[PDB]
C-alpha cells in the first residue's frame, strides 16, 4: 500500500521486544501508533496484578486513535507487546498535518477501524447465541484432536459439514455457516466447503 | 460548528416521524446518514422474532458508515426512530468528495468510530475461550429457568456467585467474573455481587 509506505515514510519505527509494554494506563497521550509486525495485548491490571485482556490487535492497526480527536486526554489502558513487535510512532500533531497534505491516510486509519467493528459485531447476539457458539467451538476442537484429523502447517484440518455440526449440536444449517464465518474472520479457523482448518491445535 | 454546518448543506435533510425505519438490516448500503435532531434504536432480531437494543444514537450521531469503508456491504442492523427525527443523508460516493476537499468532515465521523471501538466488548478469544463463554451462558440461561429462580421487571434474577458458576462450568473465578463483565457490557445480564439479573428470559 502506497498510501501507507508513504505514512511509514514520516514515522519513527521502533522495536519492542515481546512482553515489554509499549503503553501505561494514565500517561498523557500524545502519539499514534501502528503496528508494521506483531502483536499487542490491550490490558487492564487491578491493584492485586490481576489482567483482564481487552483486545489483541495484530499487523495493519493503529493504537491510540481516539487520542487524534480529543487533545490532552490520558491512557485508557496498558497496551503490551503479546510477541516482539516493530511499531511505527507519530505525534498526533504531526499526523494531523498528514491527514491536511493526504486525506487517505485518515480513510485508511478509519476503515481499519471499520474492520474491527464489523468483525467483533459477527459476535453479538442473545445468551442462546453465545452458548451455540461456544458448542460449535467445542465441536471443531473437539474433531480436530480425533484419528481423522490431519497435520496441516497451520494446525490441524478436519472434513465436516454445516449440516452434521447442526446435527451434532441442535441449530439449523444457516445459524451453522453464520457462526464459522465468524470465526473466520476472528482469524481461528480457514473453511473450505467441508474442509476446517482448526488453528493452533498442536 | 462551521465544519457540521457545510457537512449539512451537502445533504438532503428527511424528517422520518417515530417508530419509523431509517436503516433495514441486509439491504444493501450505500448511504451515510447523520442525526440533525432525534433519537434512534439500532437493534437486532433473534431466531424467533425478539429484538436485542443493541443502542441509541441522538442528535449528532453518524449512522450507517461501515459501508463507506467497504465493497457493497450490506446493513448489520436495524435502525428506528426513537422519538422523531430530523436526519441528513448523503451518498457515499458524493461524501468521499466532501472528504478530498474537506477532511475535518471525515474527522468527525472517525472521532465516533474511534470512540465506540473504544467502548465496544466481547473482540477476544479462541475457540476454547468460546466454548468455557458458551458454557458461562447456558448455565445463566438453565439457572434462570429453574424452578427456584425468582422474577424481576426486566427477567429473572438468581442468587449465584462467581465461584459457583466456575464450580458447573468447571473454570476459575477470575475467569467467570472476566466474563461476566462481557455479559453486562452486552447488556444481556446484571452482575452486580451475588445476584445475577438474567434479561428478558424465563
Ligand atoms: N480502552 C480500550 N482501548 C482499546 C481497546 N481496544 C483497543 N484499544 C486501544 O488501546 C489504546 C490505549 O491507549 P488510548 O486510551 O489512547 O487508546 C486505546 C485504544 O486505541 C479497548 O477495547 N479498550
Ligand atoms: N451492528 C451494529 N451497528 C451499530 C451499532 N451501533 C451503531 N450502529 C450503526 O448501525 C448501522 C447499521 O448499518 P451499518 O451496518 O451501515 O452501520 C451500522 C452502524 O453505523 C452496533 O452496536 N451494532
Amino acid at each position: 500500500d502506497p498510501t501507507l509506505e508513504w505514512f511509514l515514510s514520516h514515522c519513527h519505527i521502533h522495536k519492542y521486544p515481546s512482553k515489554s509494554t509499549l503503553i501505561h494506563q494514565g500517561e498523557k497521550a500524545e502519539t499514534l501508533y501502528y503496528i508494521v509486525k506483531g502483536s499487542v495485548a490491550v490490558l487492564i491490571k487491578d491493584e492485586e496484578g490481576k489482567e483482564m485482556i481487552l483486545s489483541y490487535l495484530n499487523q495493519g492497526d493503529f493504537i491510540g486513535e481516539l487520542g487524534l480527536f480529543e487533545e490532552g486526554q490520558e491512557r485508557s489502558a496498558w497496551v503490551r507487546a503479546k510477541t516482539a513487535c516493530e511499531v511505527a510512532e507519530i505525534s498526533y500533531k504531526k499526523f494531523r498535518q498528514l491527514i491536511q497534505v493526504n486525506p487517505d491516510i485518515l480513510m485508511r486509519l478509519s476503515a481499519q477501524m471499520a474492520r474491527r467493528l464489523q468483525v467483533t459485531s459477527e459476535k453479538v447476539g442473545n445468551l442462546a447465541f453465545l452458548d451455540v457458539t461456544g458448542r460449535i467451538a467445542q465441536t471443531l476442537l473437539n474433531l480436530a484432536k480425533q484419528p481423522d484429523a490431519m497435520t496441516h502447517p497451520d494446525g490441524m484440518q478436519i472434513k465436516i459439514t454445516r449440516q452434521e455440526i447442526g446435527q451434532i449440536v441442535g441449530c439449523s444449517r444457516e445459524t451453522v455457516g453464520r457462526i464459522l464465518k465468524m470465526l473466520e474472520d476472528q482469524n481461528l479457523i480457514s473453511a473450505h466447503g467441508k474442509t476446517i482448518v482448526v488453528y493452533g491445535t498442536r
